[PDB]
Formats: structure tokens, sequence, C-alpha cells
């Protein structure tokens, strides 16, 4: 069932975590290489039905287990930093592989197209 939901679920919030994160990293001490970025972090630079910690990671999608280490306080949102992509980590009920919804800011390779 989440298996379809997962893209669906996510997905809602998903653009409005990156859209946070280009509102976050234009915020940051440094635009060109910000830190880990989280749910929790994005709280403020959410355009998103959100307000604090609390309120914007509960109004996001929520994983079951945080096997993944999502970061983001039970929620289906961890941001990969090595590359800078705005992943949506979805920890299933069956405890296999998490989800996924990414978004690149730095894009590097042909601008994700």
């Amino acid at each position: 069932h989440q298996d379809n939901a997962r893209k669906s679920r996510i997905q809602s919030e998903h653009r409005e975590l990156v859209s946070a994160i280009q509102s976050y990293i234009g915020a940051q001490d440094d635009p060109t290489n910000p830190s880990e970025i989280t749910l929790a972090k994005l709280a403020p630079y959410m355009s998103k039905n959100a307000k604090n910690e609390d309120g914007i990671v509960n109004s996001l999608a929520k994983d079951k287990s945080g096997n993944s280490s999502t970061s983001a306080p039970g929620s289906a949102h961890q941001i990969d930093t090595t590359n800078h992509k705005l992943i949506s980590t979805f920890t299933p009920s069956n405890g296999g592989q998490a989800t996924v919804l990414t978004y690149d800011w730095s894009a590097n390779g042909v601008n994700s197209n």
C-alpha cells in the first residue's frame, strides 16, 4: 500500500522541504556549502504548513521505525550532505529499503535533467 503512497504522501511535502532548503541555504552563513539540513532545521524556512521543529516534522510524513537514521524526528525526510540532495527517507513498516523522494540543490551533473 505505502509502496504507491510513499510517492504521493512524501511528494506533497518533499517539494516543501526543498522549498525550505533553498530558503535555509540562502540564509546560511555560507549558501555555497551549508551544513546538514533536517526538517527540524527547515522548520523556520518552511512556507508550507509548519511553525517550529515540533510543528514542521509532525506536519510532515513520518516514517515507521527510524531505522534509517533519518535525523528528522520520526519523519520521512533526511538530506544527503555528500552530494547535497534533498532525500525523503521513508523507513517502511516492512523494515526494508526506505523510500526516497530526491531533489538536487547542487545538481552536480546535467542540471538534474
